[PDB]
């Protein structure tokens, strides 16, 4: 595993996240349920806990976008990159964003599947840089084990607790 440089990290108890916009694709609250899912998967390992917000600022921004949106990081199209995240920060900080033009699914139909790519976004929002490890969930590259049948690999395991204890 790999951290980010000077280890950045949220220092609050709890964390909130915000899901700014959403994709046609899949119902909403699929969307809310995956998202809460995927922080539970890093959740569980850690001393955190989460909590969502419907208006205003959150830790970490979670929204739907195609091509260029701000931040500096245009999507590009259907494939290639998928999604991005960042560091744990103010602003843009620990903020996620998906690819809109991708096909998302909840895994029941072709397309890539919101709770993997999710799962890998919110590991950056919380800290974790890409892994060496095929297996591991922070692997850069979408596709290697079975996104419908996952779980954290203990290379992702030991990056979150180095980073926030057990
Ligand atoms: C892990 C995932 C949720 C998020 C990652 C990016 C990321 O690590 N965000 O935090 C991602 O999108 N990886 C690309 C990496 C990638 C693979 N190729 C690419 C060709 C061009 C640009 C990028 C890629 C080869 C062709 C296949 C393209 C379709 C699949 N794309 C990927 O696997
Ligand atoms: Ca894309
Ligand atoms: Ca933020
Ligand atoms: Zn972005
Ligand atoms: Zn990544």
């Amino acid at each position: 595993y790999s951290l980010f440089p000077n280890s950045p990290k949220w220092t609050s108890k709890v964390v909130t996240y915000r899901i700014v916009s959403y994709t046609r694709d899949l119902p909403h609250i699929t969307v809310d349920r995956l998202v809460s899912k995927a922080l539970n998967m890093w959740g569980k390992e850690i001393p955190l806990h989460f909590r969502k917000v419907v208006w205003g600022t959150a830790d970490i921004m979670i929204g739907f976008a195609r091509g260029a949106h701000g931040d500096s990081y245009p999507f590009d199209g259907p494939g290639n990159t998928l999604a991005h995240a960042f560091a744990p920060g103010t602003g843009l900080g620990g903020d996620a964003h998906f690819d809109e033009d991708e096909r998302w699914t909840d895994g029941s139909s072709l397309g890539i599947n919101f709770l993997y790519a999710a799962t890998h976004e919110l590991g950056h929002s919380l800290g974790m840089g890409h892994s060496s490890d095929p297996n591991a969930v922070m692997y850069p590259t979408y596709g290697n084990g079975d996104p419908q049948n996952f779980k954290l690999s203990q290379d992702d395991i030991k990056g979150i607790q180095k980073l926030y204890g057990k």
